[PDB]
């Protein structure tokens, strides 16, 4: 597990290794930074599977019918899957943290560059995907995860996948769009440096009867990482 993914993985000690903690104090304020646009009104969710590590939900990338522009990207983003990592204990669980602070989840909503024509091609470079960072704080219920969960024992184990179809991920956004944002890596191997990660400082809520039906796999997230060279910007003042 983590601690040994330097042995078959070695881009793992890397300069721009994903996730890292949110120091606030020092995560300046960028103003060059352009809002975060979202057309997700004809996202074609297709398939969820458990692949043995978490749940991916799938989308049909095949053209700009779900894509993720502005903020700090230049150019189209496609939306090809999400998924979600979480704890065992709630104060734990998310891949990336504030001043240190930990949420019982983070959910992904993954992004490749159109530039590059296809996911296999941009994952090669530096500016190849834009990750959508959500965090789950438990609280009130979230009706935009409860199509989701519903389905979560039709895929109990390893390997099982079923339809999965007409999901709106627009449920899964907070009311507001502020975020920081660094370059950095896949959380999971092949641990790639080709990200721009897009962190949102609001959380969603999810309901204690939506996290117990996530396990019935957990702490399947990953330590932070050295911040080494890189700055941390934020689109709000
Ligand atoms: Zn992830």
């Amino acid at each position: 597990g983590p601690e040994h993914w330097h042995k078959d993985f070695p881009i793992a000690k890397g300069e721009r290794q994903s996730p890292v903690d949110i120091d606030t104090h020092t995560a300046k304020y960028d103003p060059s930074l352009k809002p975060l646009s979202v057309s997700y009104d004809q996202a074609t969710s297709l398939r969820i599977l458990n692949n043995g590590h978490a749940f991916n939900v799938e989308f049909d990338d095949s053209q700009d019918k779900a894509v993720l522009k502005g903020g700090p990207l230049d150019g189209t983003y496609r939306l090809i899957q999400f998924h979600f990592h979480w704890g065992s204990l709630d104060g734990q669980g998310s891949e990336h943290t504030v001043d240190k602070k930990k949420y019982a989840a983070e959910l992904h909503l993954v992004h490749w560059n159109t530039k590059y024509g296809d996911f296999g091609k941009a994952v090669q470079q530096p500016d190849g995907l834009a990750v959508l960072g959500i965090f789950l704080k438990v609280g009130s219920a979230k009706p935009g995860l409860q199509k989701v969960v519903d389905v979560l024992d039709s895929i109990k184990t390893k390997g099982k996948s079923a339809d999965f179809t007409n999901f709106d991920p627009r449920g899964l956004l907070p009311e507001s769009l502020d975020y920081w944002t660094y370059p950095g890596s896949l959380t999971t191997p092949p641990l790639l440096e080709c990200v721009t990660w897009i962190v949102l400082k609001e959380p969603i809520s999810v309901s204690s009867e939506q996290v117990l039906k996530f396990r019935k796999m957990v702490d399947n997230w990953r330590p932070a990482q050295p911040l080494k060279n890189r700055q941390i910007k934020a689109s709000f003042k």
